[PDB]
C-alpha cells in the first residue's frame, strides 16, 4: 500500500497543534542563572556580630539606619521568603516603611521636606512575577543573565562614573556635543573614562565570556554616552523613530497619479499619522538644572520607601526631545511598547516593505493576495505588542528570585557615605573604596553641584554630599536594578520589527533637531543607514534614557537586550506551528548573524 | 498517611500548564455554522442553462457583466476552492480583474477615470486566515455566527434603507441632531424607517432567537442611527473617549499638596497624555459633499479589482469628530485596536481604578505590594491589544469560509439595475423588487444627489443612477460583508477593558463638540454615565462608522460584537491556570449579565 | 524475590532496538543555524528601488543582467521558497535560463 | 470544523519517520525455518552407542578420525551451544583442531606438507553474526530458507556429480564450449547429467513447491553449468558486466557537437572508467592443472583446520576471464559488492537513463531538476553496498543457528571412504551408498585425475583417491554450506541495480573473448538482450563461481539469490517513509513479475 | 599575518592561518596533512599483490 497520512477533526488537529509547541518548547532544556555572591560575601562590621550587611543587595522599602544599611538582616531574609513563595499574605506580613507615630497613624520621616508632605509608604511592584507561567514562548525561569559586576571591580567603578558625568550633564543638548561651549565639559568626561582600566585596558585570556562580549574601548565623542548594538555608534544619537513624523493622509499613488496631501509638512514637524488622527513626537520639559535626593536625609526617607511620585515641576509647551534631560523625562512615563508602537506607525505610513520571505509580497496581479491579519499591519501591530509581557515575566525572575542588584541610587549613597567618614579618620562601606579613590575629580563636581541644589531646596548651608542626583524625585522603580524593564520591552519589540519588515531598506534622508530652534533639520552625516540599524538605535536610546535618568547601570541594559531577544525569537519558534503556509521570517539578531524562522 | 500532592521540575509544571490549557479549550466541544441557503438558491435566468447566478455571493474581483453579475460560475467555484484549501499557488491561478490589453499589459476599464489613471488590479485579503490556528484562545473555527438576512426580507430593506439615508446624511453635524435646520430631513428618515415592517412590527413567536436579539422598534431622534449595546443610547452620540483628552503629566497629588501641570488645559482640548508625549483627537477633513462609485462604469470597474486606493481630497488641518463623514474618515485608517488603547491611556492617566477583585488594589500600606506586569498597567495595556488578532482570525473564518455575504454596494448595485430596467419594462434582479418597491422616495433622493456628483466628476450629462453614495474611492475591503473586521476586534478589545478596570465608575463631567467652534463644551444630559456604558458606545461608534461609510451592515456589526466578546473571554479563562494568586476578573456583557473569570 | 530482566520474543527485541536508537538519536536535541546577513544587507544600487541585489548568493540558473546581478529578485525568492517546500510542480515553475 | 493535518518539530518528526519504519517491519510478522532431520537422524555405527554420528553437518574444524567422521560428539553440541549464544569466552572454550606438541605448542598433522609448513589452526568466521539486530531491512531471524537437500535424495546425487564435472573441467575454455577439441568431454558430461533421475524426471504432485521452484530439466551445451534466473540461458555464458570496459572520459555529447576520446579503445579492451583513474576487469592467472587436497591426509589437516590460505601459485600478469577456472579465481578474493559495483560504474559512464518512474528523470528545461544525492548516482552507489551486510546477517543465521549443512568437499570425503571400503568388502558412510552405486564413470575420471596430482605433489606412488578436487588449498571459508555469503550479496545487489535503473533498456553491441587472444570479440549471438537479464546473469557467474571452486552446491545459490532480493525489497519498503516526494521503484522480480515500492 | 583577537567568533579562531611557507602551501590543517609529501601514500601507491 502507498504510504499516507491521515486527516482528523479540526477540534484535535487545534489541540495537537497547541500540545506540539508546549513540547517545542520542553525540548529546548533549560540553564540555571548564577548570582555574583555578594549577597553573603560582605558582613555586618561589628564585633559580637554574624550578619551579613546585604549593602550591595536591593532593599529599597525596608527600614535602613543613618548610614543606609539595613538595621534588621530578618526583614531582608523575609522578603527573599516572600518574592519565592508569592503568597499573598506573606507579602502583607513584611515591614514597609519606619517607625510610624501612635496617633496619627503616619510615618515619621527623617527630612522636613518628606514630614511636612505627610507621605506614605509605597510598595514593591510585582515581587513574584517571576513565578507566572505563560501561554507562549520561552518560560520565565528557562533563560539567564550572567552574574551582575561586583563593587570592587573596574567594570562597576566604569559604570558608576559614567552615571555621574551623565547626571552631571543633563543640560547638555544632542545637536551641541561638539560645541565649544560644551568643549570644557564634554572633554572632562572622555578623559575622566578613558583614565580607567575598564575603558583602557582590554579583557584577558580566561575571562567570562559575557564579560568580553559587553567591555568597552576607548571613549570618544562619537561614542560618549552611546550603546553598542550594531547601528548606534553610526550618524547621529537618537534614532529617527524617535523626532521625525511620517507621510500624511492624502499623499497617495493612484495608477500613474500621485496625489498630495495638504498636511505634508507635519511629517517634518513631529506628526506621526496615526490611522486619521496624529501623535505628536514633542515630549514634556522638565525644570531644567532640578535634580532630586541630594540632601542625605530626603534620601535616606526614599530609602525607606517615601512615596515622591509627582512631584517634578515643568516649563509650559512641548519640544522635540532636545536634551540628555529630556531623555530621562521620555522614559520616566512611556506606555510599555510606546517607542516601538510608533516606529512600526511611521513603517507602515511610509509603506515600507514587509520582509519578502513573508507569503504574498508580489504585486497582486502576481499572487492574487493582499496582506492583513497574517503578514500585514494587523499581524505586525499584534506581535509588537505582545511579546512585552513575556519579557517582563523573565526579567523579574532575574530581578527578584535570582540577582537583587541595588539600584545606583544606592551605590552612590555608600560612596558618599563612605568618603565623608573617611575625611574625618573612620572607615565605613570599605567596598567601595576603589570608587572613592579613582573618582576623585567627578566627585568633588558632584559636591559643588549638590550643595547648589540643597541650597535652591531651602537649606543655607548644607552639609557636604557626593550623592548621584536623581532625574526623578521618587528615584528608581520599586524594584531591582538586574535586569531593566524598559530594556527587555526594548530587545523583544525590535527583535519583532526588525524580523517582520524588509530591515535592510535603506533611510533616503537623515534628520536632527535645530541648534537653534525647536524643529527638524537636515543632517550632515554622509554615509548609509538602515531601517535595522536605527531600530537597534532606539532600543538604545530608551535603554541609556533609563541611566541618563540615574536608575540603571550599563550592563544592565545590555545584558536585558539580549535577554529580550530570547524571548521574540522563542515566541515566533512556537507560532510557526500554526500555519499551512510556506515562509519565514529573516532576522538579523544583536550579534550580527541571522536565524531563519 | 496523609494525602498530599507532590512537586515536580519548573519546566514540567510550564508544559503541563500548557497542555491544561489545550484540554479546557478542547472540552468546549464546538458548533457547526450555518448559512442562509442564497448562494445554490438564485439562479441564472437564461433558459437552457444550469448554473446558480451567485448574485447575493461576495464576488469582489471575479468578472463581472454589464449589470454587475459574474460572468463565469466556475470563477467563484474556483475562489471557493482555494478559501477552504490556502494552497499559495491554487490561489494565484484564481481569476482576478478584467481583459488585459496584449501590447502594455494592462486591464481594460469600463470607465474613462480607471483607464486615464492605468489602474492596476488590487487582490483577496488573506482568503484562508480562517485556516490559521493559534497558541491561546478559543480556535477560530470552534464558534460561529448565524445565518445573514436574505436580499427579500423585512431585515434586509431595513438595513439597506439606513445606509441610504446614513450616506445622504453625511454632512450633518452629531451636535446638530434635534436641531431645527436639519429637522425636515432627520423626520423623513425617521417617517420612512418607521414606514418598514422590521422596525414597525415586533418578532413573532418561533422567529429565531438571534434575530428576535437583534430586531429594532419604534425609531427616534434619540436613537436614530445608534447601536443597541447598554449605554450607547443614553446621552451623547459619541463617545468620551473618542473626544476627550486626559490629565496631563505635573497633575498630581503628593502626600497632603496637590500639584497642577502647567499644560493641564490640553486635558479639555482633546490631547491624550500619551507617556511624555501626546496623541490629538483631531481627525483629518475629507471634502464635504463628495461621494464615490455613483456612475455605474466607475461602480463595475470597482467590482472587478480597480484599485482606487488613496483617491480622496482632503481639507487644511484637523477637527474633533464634527460630521456622519468624520466618523467614516475615522474608521478608514485606524490601526486595529486604536479606539480602545486610546481610551485604555485616559483611563490610566485619570487614574481610574483596576477591578477590586484583582490582587494587590489596596493602599500599599496595607498590602505591601504595587502593580505593573500582572494586574497593572503593562498588564492591561499588553491584553487589550493581543485579543486582535485571534478575534480576526475567527471573523475570516464566518466571512470566507461560511457566508461569503456580498457587501452593500452590491446590493445597491443590483437595486439600480433593477430599477432602470423596470422603467424600460424588463425585469432585472427580481431579488430585489421589494427594496426597490418600498424604497421610492430614498431612491428618489439617490438619483437627485448622484446626478449632482457625476456633474462635479466632469461627465456633462449623466445616465440615471440609483446607486449607494461610496464615502471611500474604494468603497469596501477586498473581503466578504459578514461578520465585520472592525467589529470583532470592537467587540474583544471592550471586553477585556471593562474586565480590568473597576467599569462601574460613573463619569464625573460629560462632553460635547461645540455647535459653534472647534472645541469641547459641558453636555445638557441630566443623569450618570459609566465606564462600562461608554466603552460599550465606544465600540459601537467604531463598527457603526463603517456602515456610515457604506461597508456594512447592522446585522454585520451586532452578530460580529457578540463574536470578539466570546474570543476575549475564552482567553481569559486558559490564562488563569498561569497564575499562583487567588483572584478573578468580573466583566459585565454585553447581555447585562456578569461572569467571573 | 532476586531481581531479573526477562526475555521477549525474537521479533519484539528488534523493535525495541530500533525505537531504543531513534530515542538515542532524538536526546542530542538539535542547534540552530545562523547565517552571515549578506542575503538582505545588499541592495539594488538603482534610487526609486526597493529591493534587494541577492549578488553574494548562489543564483546560478536564474537570469542574470551584463553585470551578472540578477534582473528579477522574486526569481530568488520563488526558489528560496520552492526548496523550503520540495514540491515538483513548484520547482518545474521556476524561471531557469534565458529568453 | 474543517478537517485537519497538523505539523510539530522536525525532531519529532524524524523520531516518529523512523519508529513508523520499525512498525511497518513488525507488522510483516515472522516466519520459521525448518531443517532436514539429518542432525539426529544418523548414528554412530558402533554397538554400545547411543550417539549421533553428525556426519551430513559443518564440523569442519573439530577434530576428525581417519575416516572424517567427529571423535567427540560433545565437541559439535558445544560448538552449537556457542553459536546460539554468541559469548566470546564459550566461544573461546572450543576445541579447535587435533593434538598439540608438549614442547612447540604445535599441531600434530597427519600430512608431511602441513607439518613441514607447520601450520597453525584457523577460527570460524562470525559463528553468531546471525544474533546481530539491523537499523533497517528485515531483521536477520523474520526470514527463511527451505530444508537443504539429504545425501540420499536424487537432488544430493545430481549436486555432486555436476560439481565433480566441474572440477575435470577446470582447463575449458567457455568461448569453446561448442569445439570438437572439448567434444568428448562435454559430451560426456551432459550424457552422465541426462543420466540422472533429477534431471531426466519431472516433479511430481504434493513434492514441496521449492523443490519444484529449483528443479532443473534436460541438460544442453547452452544451459551446461550455468543457473536459472531468467536471462542467464540466453546469449553467451559471462554477463556483459563482467568482461567489457565502458565509456572513457573525453567521450561526451555537448549540444550539437560530438567529442571523442582519445582513449575511446580503452572500452573495448576492459577498461572500466573508475572516476577519472580505471579499473581493468583482467583476473589473476591461477596454475593451470594444479587443484588442491587429493591426498586424504591433507584433506584430513584441513578438515581439522590447518590453516592453508595463501598456498596457491600464478603465472604472471593477467586476461579476461578465459576458462572456468579464471572465474572460481574471480570469487577467491573478490571484495563483498566488487561485481554489483563494478556493473554500477559501467551502467553510468555509458548514461543508460535511471528507472522512469522516479522523480526528475525529465529534460531539465521541463522539470528545472538534475538528480545526484536522491534519485542519482550517488544515491545509487550507497545503496547497492549498503544492502550487502544486512542481507549476509541474514544468511548466517541460516548457515551457523538453523542447517549446518556440510560442505561439498565433506560430501566428497564420504563418497571417497565409502568407496575405497566398499572394494575391500566392508561398509562405511552407507548415507552415500547411491551417489557411489550411480556416479561409477565420474569417480574413475577422478581417479586418475587425483592420483596425477598426488605424484606432481611428491608421492611416487599414492593410495587410490576419489575426493572431490578443490580450486583453493584450503578448500571452503571457515562456515557451513546453506546457504552462501556470496550468493545472498549477488541477490541484494542486482535487485537494487534492476529497481534503479531502467531495467529494460536493451544492450547494443554484444561480446565475449576471443578463442585465441586475450581480447574481445563481437558475439554471432542473433537475439536481444536487457539490463536486467545481464544483472541476473552476472548473479548467475559470481554464484556459480563458487560451486566450479567446489565449495557450493546448486540448491545453496539459488535459495540464497530469493533470500538476498527479499532483504533488498524489505530495506526499500522501510526507507520510502523517509522521502516527500511522489514516485516508486520498479522492480522486475526473479519469479518474472513486477513489485511497484 | 596577524592572529586572531580576543571575542572573535570560535569558529574563525580555529579556522584562521598563519604564517604561509613552502611547506604548507595550498595544503589543509588536518592533524598529518602538513608532515611529508603533499600527496597521500593511498592515492600514488598500488598495494601488495595476489
Ligand atoms: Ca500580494
Ligand atoms: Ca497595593
Ligand atoms: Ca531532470
Amino acid at each position: 500500500g502507498i504510504p499516507a497520512d491521515n486527516l482528523q477533526s479540526r477540534a484535535k488537529a487545534s489541540f495537537d497543534t497547541r500540545v506540539a509547541a508546549a513540547e517545542l518548547a520542553l525540548n529546548r532544556g533549560v540553564v540555571p542563572s548564577f548570582a555574583n555572591g555578594e549577597e553573603l560575601l560582605y558582613r555586618n562590621p561589628d564585633p559580637d556580630n554574624t550578619d551579613p550587611s546585604f549593602i550591595a543587595s536591593f532593599t529599597k522599602g525596608l527600614p535602613h539606619d543613618d548610614n543606609g544599611a539595613i538595621i534588621d538582616p530578618d526583614d531582608f531574609l523575609a522578603f527573599v521568603r516572600a518574592i519565592n513563595s508569592g503568597d499573598e499574605k506573606e507579602i502583607a506580613d513584611l515591614t514597609l516603611g519606619p517607625a510610624r507615630d501612635p496617633e496619627t497613624g503616619l510615618p515619621i520621616w527623617r527630612s522636613d521636606l518628606a514630614n511636612s508632605l505627610e507621605l506614605e509608604v509605597r510598595g514593591w511592584e510585582n515581587s513574584s512575577a517571576g513565578l507566572t507561567f505563560d501561554l507562549e514562548g520561552p518560560d520565565a525561569q528557562s533563560i539567564a543573565m550572567p552574574p551582575a559586576p561586583v563593587l570592587t571591580s573596574p567594570e562597576l567603578v566604569a559604570e558608576i562614573a559614567e552615571l555621574y558625568l551623565m547626571a552631571l550633564g543633563r543640560e547638555i543638548e544632542f545637536s551641541e556635543f561638539d560645541s565649544p561651549k560644551n568643549a570644557e565639559y564634554i572633554q572632562f568626561a572622555i578623559d575622566q573614562l578613558n583614565g580607567l582600566e575598564w575603558f583602557n585596558t582590554p579583557a584577558k585570556l580566561g575571562d567570562p565570556p559575557a564579560e568580553i562580549r559587553r567591555r568597552r574601548g576607548e571613549v570618544t565623542v562619537g561614542n560618549l554616552f552611546r550603546g553598542i548594538l550594531p547601528g548606534s555608534e553610526v550618524g547621529p544619537y537618537l534614532s529617527q523613530y524617535i523626532i521625525v513624523g511620517s507621510k500624511q493622509i492624502g499623499s497617495a499613488t493612484v495608477g500613474n497619479k500621485t496625489l498630495v496631501s495638504p498636511n505634508a509638512a507635519d511629517e517634518f514637524d513631529g506628526e506621526i499619522a496615526y490611522g486619521s488622527i496624529t501623535i505628536s513626537q514633542r515630549v514634556r520639559i522638565a525644570t531644567p538644572g532640578r535634580d532630586f535626593m541630594t540632601d542625605l536625609k530626603v534620601f535616606l526617607d526614599v530609602q525607606d520607601a517615601a512615596d515622591f511620585r509627582g512631584f517634578e515641576s515643568y516649563e509650559p509647551g512641548a519640544r522635540l526631545i532636545r536634551t540628555i534631560r529630556d531623555l530621562a523625562t521620555w522614559v520616566h512615563f512611556d506606555a510599555l511598547y510606546e517607542a516601538y508602537l510608533n516606529a512600526c506607525l511611521i513603517l507602515l505610513a511610509n509603506g515600507v516593505p514587509f520582509d519578502p520571505n513573508l507569503p504574498f509580497q508580489q504585486e497582486d496581479k502576481l499572487d492574487n493576495q493582499d496582506v492583513f491579519v497574517n503578514f500585514g499591519s494587523a499581524h505586525v501591530l499584534s506581535l509588537v505588542t505582545e511579546v512585552a509581557t513575556r519579557a517582563l515575566k523573565a526579567v523579574r525572575y532575574q530581578k527578584f528570585n535570582i540577582h537583587r542588584r541595588l539600584r545606583p541610587e544606592a551605590t552612590g549613597g555608600l560612596i558618599s557615605v563612605n568618603k565623608i567618614a573617611a575625611q574625618k579618620g573612620e572607615s565605613i562601606f570599605p567596598e567601595v573604596d576603589l570608587a572613592v579613590e579613582e573618582l576623585g575629580d567627578i566627585l568633588e563636581k558632584a559636591e559643588i553641584s549638590n550643595r547648589k541644589q540643597n541650597i535652591a531646596d531651602g537649606d543655607p548651608d548644607p552639609d557636604p554630599s557626593f550623592l548621584l542626583p536623581m532625574a526623578f524625585a521618587e528615584g528608581s522603580p520599586f524594584h531591582p536594578s538586574y535586569g531593566s524593564g524598559h530594556a527587555v520591552v526594548a530587545g523583544a519589540c525590535v527583535t519583532i520589527l526588525k524580523a517582520f519588515f524588509d530591515s535592510g531598506i535603506e533611510i533616503d534622508q537623515v534628520f536632527e533637531v535645530d541648534k537653534d530652534e525647536d524643529k527638524l533639520v537636515k543632517s550632515s552625516f554622509k554615509g548609509t543607514l538602515t531601517v535595522a540599524g536605527e531600530l537597534n538605535k532606539l532600543a538604545d536610546n530608551i535603554a541609556i534614557g533609563r541611566n541618563m535618568a540615574g536608575v540603571h547601570y550599563f550592563s544592565d541594559q545590555f545584558e536585558s537586550l539580549l535577554l529580550g531577544e530570547q524571548v521574540a525569537i522563542g515566541i515566533l519558534e512556537e507560532q510557526s506551528l500554526t500555519y499551512g503556509e510556506n515562509f519565514f521570517f529573516n532576522l538579523p539578531k544583536f550579534d550580527g548573524t541571522t536565524i531563519q524562522i
